[PDB]
């Protein structure tokens, strides 16, 4: 069978045009059901013109549930084929908006137990877990996320463990040598000494 | 049973008074052969006011060597007593003069095996050794010294370990709890974000 992508169909929170909540993971739906037989491909680039993760659900009845985390504030861009061909109203151009005040976060760091305050590096060990306490309370009700830059290049969305009580802590550990960015953001905006800029050796 | 201050005589690198390099440990004599007899005193006062350790060596036959550690820049106030009594031309006023860059020291911390980078405190454990690492190589000629503030009230010079390879390791134990500041000067001079306030705790 064949496939027209001028029949496919966008929709939900992920695509809404009014600007989605920077910091929070969003969904949206793609709907090929009238559109014909082909592959869907979602590729997204932040705001700091970077590819960023489109998880792609398919749900076995011609529509697809694409998920993305906008860590950080800004626009967007978000190229949407079907069958290799571009669907209606792509590229979809979204608004990660931020609120609150990321710089009423408070961030302690800590090593083997140890507290550092708000400081970490220059020099880390690989192999070393670091944890890293962000105390959001007084920020707003949006979410700490975490983004490391690697030395190969790659940009890692960290885990942040949501305590619920205002709260979070990131776990991480350098497995390679070399130079790592590991951002740290309250509702898209930089915390306080946010990016912490490491170097990981032996 | 007497004694007259107004016989002893003094001299030495560590009272040259044309000025001394900050960071290099100094001696000087004290000749009492004409004093009589008495307990010979000297207190040293570094640029600041906080008293100094002075080493007196009583050789056993009127003389006397005594060492100190000239750890920062400026005017050291040196009150030198026979019997009770100032001898002439104290106190000598001795001007320890600054050398070389200490804003290019690097700071390393390590605690229970575990390297924190440039992080000291907020709090450490009592009894539990930290190690200080100050990688002077691009500063200049002179040496790392390390004094700490002790909630005694009390200044210690901590003994500072030169490696030889422009590197200097500071030990330093915290035997009794509260605040503590530790100090660490280049030929004279703060390196970054010295001094260092640490409370140690149970």
């Amino acid at each position: 069978p064949a496939h027209d992508a001028s029949k496919v169909r966008a929709s939900g929170p992920g695509l809404n045009a009014s600007g989605i909540p920077a910091s929070l993971p969003v969904e949206f739906t793609i709907d090929a059901r009238d559109a014909g037989e082909g592959l869907l491909t979602v590729q997204i680039l932040d705001p700091e013109g970077k590819p960023k993760k489109a998880n792609i659900r398919d749900n076995g009845d011609g529509t697809y549930t694409v998920s993305y985390l906008p860590d950080m504030s800004g626009r967007y861009t978000i190229t949407i084929k079907y069958g290799g061909d571009e669907i209606p109203y792509s590229p979809f151009r979204i608004h990660a908006l931020p609120t609150g005040d990321a710089s009423k976060c408070l961030v302690t760091v800590s090593i083997g137990g140890h507290g550092l305050g708000a400081c970490l590096g220059p020099r880390i060990q690989i192999g070393q877990e670091t944890v890293i306490t962000v105390d959001a309370k007084a920020a707003g009700e949006r979410k700490v996320t975490c983004t490391v830059s690697t030395p190969d290049g790659a940009e890692l969305d960290v885990d942040v463990v949501e305590n619920h009580d205002g709260t979070f802590d990131i776990y991480y550990t350098a497995p390679e040598p070399g130079k790592y960015v590991i951002t740290i953001r309250f509702g898209g905006e930089h915390i306080p000494n946010s990016p912490f800029h490491v170097l990981a050796t032996e």
